[PDB]
């Protein structure tokens, strides 16, 4: 009942096992090694430790030293002084691994999170994600995946239990495991639900929303696209967006049409509503545009190099969303020179300001209805400086969710990896206590196992190979 024998796994060779050891030893101190020299050079860093993004590589380093100090413990422990282990010394340098498995997926759900919020409320992120309370989510995170760990020591083994121990694990209760694979499976599919929308879902592309593209004046383009609307000049208003309830307001945006519908200053306006949904709202927005010939709708499908000039060619771009994930189009639309009137909601928040755009009350129609009659106004003087002032803006936080998204996908990659490593293993750990297990089973089950020392090894040095910030902290000692 020994941690670490390799032995009630597979019987070796004298060759094997030196062959092993040397592997072992040489790889475990390595790793042991580097993840320290990770930390040494975060915490002299005054920018990194502090800096919350950052955050989840000094957990990471923890976490993976906490690992391989206990593997090349444990592995000192019994191959060359020959000491046994008790249950509870046993238990203890299980929960320490089980500790680092917890804490590594601990620390990328904590910094999943922390993307989300930096693209999804790019000024906001600020002082949402602060240092003091970044801190305290990573010491919630720790304790509770420390608490989970020792639970066998207070009783939560199959000794102090009698209940079916492990046919892998001795001294622990199967059940125990299933509860601890469990919290972190189901943990990981938040985590990669998570990563995978942050990242089909956030940010544009600046290679092709772009001002560049379009040739000629602005009021050429509008006047073009408008009488191939068969409409004539006038203030032009575009919606483009799911039609539904409660999310992309459509509905909100329709009824603020027919509030405007009979004023005088609506024969002034046109309006060029895009997307799809409920056939109620389409029904809706279709009667508004039979009814008037100031107002178009298209639910057509788009070439979005046509949306490109829709942006580059009309005036106002209203976003009356309840929700906005990451705020695309109101970023796409003013990148091209389109002033927003929003909603003031989720990043629309931060990004329009009042010398980029309008914001109101989501679900208001009336506060809709008097926007775009303060945009009509607004637009009786020049609006060369808005767009120019959209422009830039929208550039600005184009590229600073470039550069989050980017270590998002560092992220990714160290997920991928974690999943790689640990993800046969903890299979056949579930697959073990259900069903059946064989005898060859049983051998990649120990093979598999040091991909778990693996993957604290390439850590440290994906790391390195993917954030400059770390590479130069590290050159800042020497
Ligand atoms: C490599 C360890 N595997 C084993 O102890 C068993 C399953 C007996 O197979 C082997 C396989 C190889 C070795 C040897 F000789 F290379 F060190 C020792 N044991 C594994 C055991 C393990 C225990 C708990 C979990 Cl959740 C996962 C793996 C472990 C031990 C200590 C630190 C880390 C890390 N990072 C990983």
């Amino acid at each position: 009942e020994n941690f670490m024998d390799i032995e009630c796994f597979m019987v070796l060779n004298p060759s094997q096992q030196l062959a092993i050891a040397v592997l072992s030893l040489t790889l475990g101190t390595f790793t042991v090694l580097e993840n320290l020299l990770v930390l040494c050079v975060i915490l002299h860093s005054r920018s990194l430790r502090c800096r919350p993004s950052y955050h989840f590589i000094g957990s990471l380093a923890v976490a993976d030293l906490l690992g391989s100090v206990i593997f090349v413990y444990s592995f000192i422990d019994f191959h060359v002084f020959h000491r046994k282990d008790s249950r509870n010394v046993f238990l203890f340098k299980l929960g320490g691994v089980t500790a680092s498995f917890t804490a590594s997926v601990g620390s990328l759900f904590l910094a999943a999170i922390d993307r989300y919020i930096s693209i999804h409320r790019p000024l906001a992120y600020k002082r949402i994600v602060t240092r003091p309370k970044a801190v305290v989510a990573f010491c919630l995170m720790w304790t509770i995946a420390i608490v989970i760990a020792v639970l066998p020591l207070l009783g939560w083994n199959c000794e102090k239990l009698q209940s079916v121990c492990s046919d892998i694990f001795p001294h622990i209760d199967e059940t125990y495991l299933m509860f601890w694979i469990g919290v972190t499976s189901v943990l990981l599919l938040f985590i990669v639900y998570a990563y995978m929308y942050i990242l089909w879902k956030a940010g544009i592309d600046c290679s092709f929303w772009n001002e560049s593209y379009l040739t000629g004046s602005r009021d050429e383009r509008k006047k073009s696209l408008l009488s191939k609307f068969g409409m004539d000049e006038g203030v032009t208003f575009m919606f483009i967006g799911r039609f539904d309830r409660g999310q992309k307001g459509v509905d909100v945006l329709l009824k603020a049409i027919e509030i405007l519908s009979s004023k005088k200053e609506f024969q002034e306006m046109r309006f060029i509503i895009i997307g799809k949904g409920d056939p109620e709202l389409e029904g809706w927005a279709r009667s508004l545009e039979e009814k008037h010939g100031n107002v178009k709708v298209i639910t057509e499908m788009l070439s979005r190099e046509f949306v490109r000039e829709l942006y580059g060619s009309v005036d106002f771009v209203i976003i009356p969303s309840y929700f906005e994930p990451f705020g695309l189009v109101a970023l796409e639309a003013m990148c091209l020179g389109a002033i927003p009137i929003a909603s003031a909601v989720g990043g629309l928040r931060d990004i329009i300001t009042n010398e980029t755009g309008i914001l109101v009350k989501a679900g208001d129609p009336g506060e809709l209805a008097n926007a775009i009659l303060k945009a009509l106004e607004l637009s009786r003087s020049d609006l060369s400086k808005f767009r120019e002032n959209c422009k830039k803006r929208a550039m600005s936080f184009s590229d600073q969710a470039r550069m989050d998204i980017r270590l998002a996908k560092t992220l990714v990659l160290i997920l991928v990896v974690l999943i790689i490593c640990w993800g046969p293993l903890l299979a056949i750990m579930v697959y073990d206590v259900f069903g059946k297990m064989n005898k060859l089973i049983k051998t990649v089950f120990a093979f598999c196992s040091m991909l778990c020392l693996l993957n604290s090894t390439v850590n440290p040095i994906i790391y390195a190979l993917r954030s400059k910030d770390l590479r130069h902290a590290f050159r800042s000692m020497f």
